[PDB]
């Protein structure tokens, strides 16, 4: 098939930008100019761009060589018709973040990392920018009596607080999605996982403001169910943005294309938010790539899996939507009573007082009789799969 | 050193009295009675004693033998001054509950849950029991077409509801505490880790009522930092009851005694509850151990692993209080800086203007000067396992 | 539609499984062996497996004994059905709670060998030419509670005498060796396949020895399934297989076969029959070794059967497209996949004729090839499209 | 408490000077010496000094500077009293070597790899060291179907086999060390676990030459045990070296001093190590310790951490000598019957036939009765951790 802007489909300059250098080895590829991607990716079906201040404006680049960067790029977004959905702040990268940003130990690392966010928040307000994400990826500890964890969850909180306060008076309208991650590169970071963000989340001033960031291999690598807590993510109501990749449990993060790590589970993601209630997607946010192009590859292996990423939603969109029109998976739904899930457990108007005089629902109640009838989870599962594989 | 019943150390019914038929074999153990469980604990120093409805009466007892064995229990805590603090209901072992208690697709399972539940509420407080503990074991799927997550999630909020209701109305003053667990025995269990039960709890209609039940193995499970997650549990005032055992990182459920799993995390952890702030203890409810004694063993070994539980809890706090006392410890704690971050990061009375108007957090922040300064975190994790292993 | 050639067996225990789990009652009543014969000869299966244990139960006298075995090979007889391999249970009973042949007590190692030898004797009689032996409780809680080292000399002695007996009594057996890295000991003896193949070079008839890996055993791991099967045909060890599905490290699942870890699912049908020539790389049995979910009854129990069995047919289909797509053959050239069977050295070269020649260092140009692309990321597009039906 | 030379630590190059520069971040500590290295070393208690060719000759020196470092280096050993155990070489950082050394695809990077290699064995060999560890980070792959398994063994193979052919033909007496890692940097990589390194050596031309070089972090990342590891590697003869250092379970390899990941792990190894038969160590190689100073330390963290290793292993040792002296052990090994796995199961010169004919082995045995008696294993464990503990 091919993108639509519809399908709002957005990568960061940091995906088909990365270099290459690893852990243990040099860069494989040049660096790519930012104007350059602007115009690989608008060809290729994207409808936004997002990056890490660092990633656009060099470290410690002066006032003017700064502007002179923004203003070309501003072309190139004008030129190609992309947009910038959302921007981040690169607090991991210089030596100074080593114990973190908001939460380093370090009282005056901590004002710094303020100052940087407060300077990328203007230039996304400028740029048009909805979400602030923020990756606290130094936040955490490798030995467990260096950081006092709910100290840490004060000052990170001070922190939130004062950048929607700002926000809200400069009348810059953002969102802001805290992007949990278990490790890597901190032995263990705060927030591990989609849960911890957003019960951290509901503690903040103006909670209405924050959401996640979910990526699916952060979750993979602590070995959860990425399309269940993006489920849990939505009955919040904090599914603020999602970044998708591809992740093989877990190991070090892969950053591999969507859909090229666990296939089923990218099956019944695309399903979760495509498939939503009243015909519609559960999720209209952008459905942006945080991967990386492998070592291996050069710069047309880079547009290669730039593509990949997009062909991959498209075709399991294509599955999930056959899916649930077909007849024999409706059959199968209803033997295994999905959908009497929805159904309240309590008649309307019914409350303890009536479930107490209920001789039916415990006295006279067969549940020897309710427990030896299948619900037909294999079938349903089977049908999914060879949906999947187009064999149906 | 001795066990008092100001420690707090309580046990399961079903803990000692785990007869040991496993996954793959057959029970090497007899059943225990519950009047000698009793006894034995007291004698081994636990203050409380724990229980599922169907640990102490068998499922289907006709009132006259339900009535027997209560009468029998209560002469023996009486005869003993064991507590019962916190009591339970089994939602998994029947068959009937094969795809989950309050979650089941089945919307008779649902309500015959809900029964079963409001039966135990009230033999709780009868016995003075102050916490209900929710281990829903069978709530989640094996295939995520099976489970909507959202109708699921809405039939957990409405049965936790109605059971606050009740306990309100009753006067029964009960606490309730979710305990999270990520998978066994259903593939993926909703509520997966201590940050998605307090996430939930949240969306309840008395949050105050609610909070959570954590496991040392259940966190582990998932390779995430137990202790630093039982801060954050800590730092929002959730921490309603504790499981303690211990787990070898991502495979099924050990249930070995507490400190033979995770170590260090055990002593980090035991850290954190007894030397909260002010000296006290930052976390007061009981101290639970949620083990199994192993299938190789018999009833001595069975009462050998109760009372390790409870050494290996006190030679940890032994330890946790001397790594404390140690002025190296001390200068350590100084050098590493980890007081620092208990100071709000803004000046009092400081706001983003003022912030923005500092030069020294950013104009003129020497960041490459602070990004060369070492935090001495090694040395001090040294220290804390030289404390550990009784070498200073 | 499966083939008696397709090979495709199930454990009695599979279809059989009653569904205790760690935390419930058996959701199932007992399924009766003839009855089992007879559902799998019907949806296709070409023969059955078992353990002692679960055909014959725990301590039944000779009469009744004997009166089993005759009924179940009549049902074979019947249905057409054959035995490729069998197994014995010693993990169920209390006595093997800290092993069968591994255990401290020198008494039930001896008995452990009395109950093996017993079924190779029934195993002879069925015409199975496989002995698989899963160590499920040879391993440790503890580290100090298990001598590795006395336990691997009495693995060893254990399984020589077994080669011993089957060679005196020409029953023409191969053994296969069943690695898992825990459940239910904390930790298994012999973890990985790679545990597995090196100890069994070191039996007494290394040649009668080989594994039985199960997808969901080396995924409880995170290892790559296909890559240690890969291994283990280049070692010429794999014996047979067990089949099933997995989600990475948690308890054992033994989810249908393609059920857990699909794309890993693809590699292998891929590998195990786009060998050699244009044949198979293996010719034994494609063994499920899995079990129909706790939530199931018995339409689901046969419809877990069949799924097995579809999920490797369709897997087959596409694996079989991948390598017929002329774009599939231009990606692997330009990945240079083929490049790697050719020899690094030219043939007669050694180390004096490498250390001459000036261009393998002095004159390589290393950062120009470090340039140079290996476009695996388009090939492994390429695969899943076919996976997909994309194409 | 302080090393001897008889100790055997050595400590790689890479160590010791790693500059802190991860996955996410620039270095946060500038490049060590190798002349200062081997001064500090010396100082701390090492023994000797290892290093992968690039570590001590930047990649692409010509001879007389290549020349000029390797005079100055050996001047350094001369004065210390240091020596080389073993030397190793870079094939993973350069680019070329993106795909693997000795199973790239690139026939030309294969020859390439070997000439490397023989060079690397040449300095060895001047150095005095006797055994070459080939850690080969990059054979392996990202994708099932980029990389043929098979062709990739025999390509390995043939590699080895013309080393060992060399260093024979050269009179070097080298021992060949195969490094196994399941993951980082490839998706997966080739002979991930000791056991895969153990079977593959079996296949050389000259399998007594090779052995394995397992890492403890190696192993824990796929959840495994290390001690058992290492005592099947003991059993098969193929120990011929050991990398020890620290993790916590399957993420990134963290690579933290010797003790400070699975500490109840790394006691069992000391001991294994250790407490050989009668009396001496089971292992005779070097204790070398492949681990890197975390990235939030300095100079003073780096040679901190260079002794805790050190402090780790005498203290660790000094509990197993203890454990195993204490008669109270003695008396619960015995009642394990730990001891007893030691003697055959047969009788001399018992074969089939007087076993089939023994009716005690089965006809008359008592399986239920033996299958009731305990085990005391947690007792055991319980003693051992309290050595551990210093409590005992
Ligand atoms: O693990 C790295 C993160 O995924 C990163 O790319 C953020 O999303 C942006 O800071
Ligand atoms: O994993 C089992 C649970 O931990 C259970 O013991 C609960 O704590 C109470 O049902
Ligand atoms: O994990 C269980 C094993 O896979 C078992 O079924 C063997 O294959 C036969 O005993
Ligand atoms: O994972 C990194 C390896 O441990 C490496 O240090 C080797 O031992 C030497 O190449
Ligand atoms: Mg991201
Ligand atoms: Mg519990
Ligand atoms: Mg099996
Ligand atoms: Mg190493």
């Amino acid at each position: 098939v091919q993108a639509t802007r519809e399908d709002k489909f957005s990568f960061g300059l940091w995906t088909v930008g990365w270099q290459a250098r690893d852990a243990f080895g040099d860069a494989t590829r040049t660096a790519l100019d930012p104007v350059e991607a602007v115009h690989k990716l608008a060809e290729i079906g994207a409808y936004g761009i997002t990056f890490h201040d660092d990633d656009l404006v060099p470290f410690g680049s002066d006032a003017q060589t700064r502007d002179g960067i923004i203003a070309g790029f501003k072309k190139a977004l004008d030129e190609t018709g992309l947009i910038v959905p959302m921007v981040t702040t690169n607090l991991f990268t210089h030596p100074v973040f080593k114990d973190g940003g908001f939460t380093s130990n370090d009282r005056s690392v901590r004002r710094y990392a303020i100052r940087k966010v407060l300077r990328q928040m203007d230039l996304g307000a400028e740029l048009g920018a909805k979400t602030l994400v923020l990756w606290g990826g130094r936040e955490g500890a490798e030995y467990d009596s260096a950081k006092d964890v709910s100290a840490a969850l004060d000052r990170y909180r001070e922190a939130l607080n004062l950048l929607a306060q700002y926000s809200e008076d400069r009348g810059y309208g953002l969102r802001f999605a805290i992007e949990p991650k278990p490790n890597q590169p901190r032995g263990d970071i705060l927030l591990p996982t989609a849960g911890h963000a957003i019960a951290f989340v509901q503690e903040l001033e103006r909670p209405e403001l924050f959401g996640i960031n979910p990526e699916t291999g952060h979750e993979q690598m602590s070995n959860l169910n990425f399309t269940q807590g993006i489920a849990q993510a939505l009955w919040h109501k904090k599914l603020f943005h999602i970044d998708l990749n591809g992740q093989h449990g877990p190991k070090f993060d892969q950053d591999l294309v969507f859909g090229h790590g666990d296939l089923l589970n990218a099956f019944s993601l695309v399903d979760l938010l495509e498939n939503g209630p009243d015909g519609a997607p559960a999720y209209d946010g952008p459905r942006h790539f945080d991967y990386k192009p492998s070592r291996t590859e050069d710069y047309d292996g880079v547009w290669e899996s730039a593509k990949a990423n997009i062909r991959m939603y498209l075709l399991l969109k294509e599955r999930a939507k056959a899916f649930r029109a077909d007849p024999e998976v409706q059959e199968a739904l209803a033997a295994s009573k999905v959908a009497e899930l929805k159904t309240p457990t309590l008649n309307p108007g019914e409350g303890y007082a009536e479930l107490l005089a209920d001789r039916s629902a415990f006295e006279d109640y067969d549940a020897d009789a309710v427990g030896a009838k299948g619900f037909g989870f294999v079938k349903l599962n089977q049908l999914a799969i060879e949906h999947l594989l187009g064999a149906r």
